[PDB]
């Protein structure tokens, strides 16, 4: 039997001003590095140990990582920070606020771009300041294979490699692993190892800051999952 704890980012700047943000590098706001700190308390508290963590490439997940990290004595593990694990790329959206986007477009039509699991927002224009392709943290990925907008499918679709190539290895070989990644990036991992449908999943909210443990069987199929802390 396997652990594998979750933890998405502590509040970010964009999550106080209710911003959409995507692949946008915002940092994590006080009451977010005291979210992380929090977690980092709450695991250490219960006894949890890390030997390797994953991570993205966006600061506010990074950070909330560090602030783990420091208050569980352990800063010297093996991080792998991917952008596999990026939150969904919002494209068009990326810096709106989400109250004046609904309030333009309507309801129904933010229903989609949030919800809808193969229709993405509308996407960056290729010059855009926020695409991706001039950023050295995707140097080295194939121009192809970056977005310049995201549904959920898009997403699902690139975090599982990761799982794949790395972090199943990982967990099958003892290694006790964490992941310190983003709202929907979580979504498309914990939607494939529980199986959870196309219309369930766009239901599912992942707090700030706040673990989730999963145990896995033999064959990395989840036995039960939980929150830990209040
Ligand atoms: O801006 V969202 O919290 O719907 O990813
Ligand atoms: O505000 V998010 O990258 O889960």
């Amino acid at each position: 039997m396997y652990k594998l704890v979750l933890i998405r980012h502590g509040e970010s700047t964009w999550n106080k001003e209710n911003r959409f943000t995507g692949w946008v590098d915002v940092d994590l706001t006080e009451q977010g590095n005291r979210e992380a700190r929090q977690a980092g308390q709450l695991l250490k508290e219960a006894g949890y140990t890390f030997d390797i963590a994953y991570t993205s490439v966006l600061k506010r997940a990074i950070r909330t990582l560090w602030h783990v990290q420091d208050q569980m004595d352990l800063m010297y593990v093996p991080v792998v920070h991917s952008w596999r694990l990026n939150e969904r790329h919002y494209g068009a959206l990326s810096g709106l606020n989400k109250a004046e986007t609904a309030a333009k477009y309507g309801d129904e039509q933010v229903l989609v771009w949030r919800r809808s699991y193969d229709t993405p927002p509308p996407a960056l224009e290729p010059g855009d300041e926020r695409a991706p392709y001039a950023d050295p943290r995707y140097a080295k990925v194939p121009r192809e294979q970056l977005p310049l907008t995201e549904c959920l499918k898009d997403t699902v679709a690139r975090v599982l490699p990761l799982w794949n190539e790395s972090i199943a290895p990982a967990v099958k070989a003892g290694k006790q692993v964490l992941i310190a990644a983003h709202g929907n990036s979580l979504r498309a991992l914990i939607k494939y190892l529980d199986g959870i449908s196309d219309a369930d999943i766009v239901g599912l909210n992942i707090p700030n800051g706040v673990p989730l443990v999963y145990e896995l069987d033999e064959s990395l199929t989840p036995i039960r999952h939980y929150y830990l802390g209040d």
